[PDB]
């Protein structure tokens, strides 16, 4: 099997926790913790951080035997590539290439009112910035069920990944764009992503923890 | 020709420019100014940022005909595919997608201390960092003259454009790497670079600009 390594927490493993269970592929996770208190203790990943073999050590990573990945998008292409989840067309990978690059930007602007202190103040912002981000995304979707078209690749598990923390984020806005609610709730209804959500492995710990004040679980 | 559109800056354009060279290919530049003093007018950009007809508007961006592309990465994807200059191999792939994905992180550490007022705090810490990922970024080369072994492919774009801002940064921290010191002067001593880099369209502007205090022009 395979080993994911990550924080006790949803952040950039999500998108990839839910590929593997698509895939059914065999795996494992070792999971760190964070100190609770105010002196988040990461002492669990900077202890074996340089130990595991990792060419550039960070988190998540994959280790599928010789294979020891970082980075979440090489991770998620490394395992779309093996069951044909990856655009064919030259106009399928060009749209690929722009969604991945896009989706990271816009996860971004959310991981930052998030990881932050003053939350308070920021977040108004952010929502008079929301409505474009969600209306572009609305735009290039528009009637296919998923991001390139017919068939589901890897890029649906990162934008279902971004597009569902914005609607347990400020749900009203994603009301707004129909097109992209339903998208949520297609992917959703898979029948291994269901399981999977339905399962007690599911729930690791909900947005980004106390470290973050969005989601302090 | 395809038109290239990015602020009269160097920043994340300057590695498209060089592959857009090395390709030979036939290119204009839609240059955008920022307001010199105190109140950077964006207004050139902003004023035709939605009629262009890019899906996600962005700078910056690529037009070759019917594609409109944004993203830098997926720019440099785009005219590397067109050329042969992407890795070919399974093994290949995984690599030039970690390094992909990690070179962005690298950069957008040092744009973090460029575009910030108090410069002077940040600088010595960031210096502290940089040898360990130096480090980390000469231990994956090794003895290949290029990142993914004997041939040029698009990360080496991307690997010089942060490589050599570094060396700008601080000349003693590649010194340690004589490694990546060499690959640097491999790479602009390819024929097409450096006739690029002694004609008059070299020079655009270098740095981050008067907007962000490291490299005010
Ligand atoms: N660009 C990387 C980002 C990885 C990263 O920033 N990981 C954070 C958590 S978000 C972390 O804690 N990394 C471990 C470390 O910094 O040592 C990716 O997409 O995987
Ligand atoms: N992730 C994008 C980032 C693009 C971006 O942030 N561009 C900045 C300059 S750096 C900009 O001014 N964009 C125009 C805008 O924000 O409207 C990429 O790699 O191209």
């Amino acid at each position: 099997p395979m080993t994911l390594g990550y924080w006790n927490i949803r952040g950039l493993a999500h998108s990839i926790r839910l590929l593997l269970e698509y895939t059914d592929s065999s795996y494992e996770e070792k999971k760190y913790t964070m100190g609770d208190a105010p002196d988040y203790d990461r002492s669990q990943w900077l202890n074996e951080k340089f130990k595991l073999g990792l060419d550039f050590p960070n988190l998540p990573y994959l280790i599928d035997g010789t294979h020891k990945i970082t980075q979440s998008n090489a991770i998620l292409r490394y395992i779309a590539r093996k069951h044909n989840l990856c655009g064919e067309s030259e106009k399928e990978q060009i749209r690929e290439d722009i969604l991945e690059n896009q989706f990271m930007d816009s996860r971004m602007q959310l991981a930052k009112l998030c990881y932050d202190p003053d939350f308070e103040k920021l977040k108004p912002e952010y929502l008079q910035a929301l409505p474009e981000m969600l209306k572009l995304y609305s735009q290039f979707l528009g009637k296919q069920p998923w991001f390139l078209g017919d068939k589901i690749t890897f890029v649906d598990f990162i934008a279902y990944d971004v597009l569902e923390r914005n609607q347990v984020f400020e749900p009203s806005c994603l009301d707004a764009f129909p097109n992209l609610k339903d998208f949520i709730s297609r992917f959703e209804g898979l029948e291994k992503i269901s399981a999977y959500m339905k399962s007690s492995r599911f729930l690791p710990r909900p947005v980004f923890t106390k470290m973050a004040v969005f989601g302090n679980k």
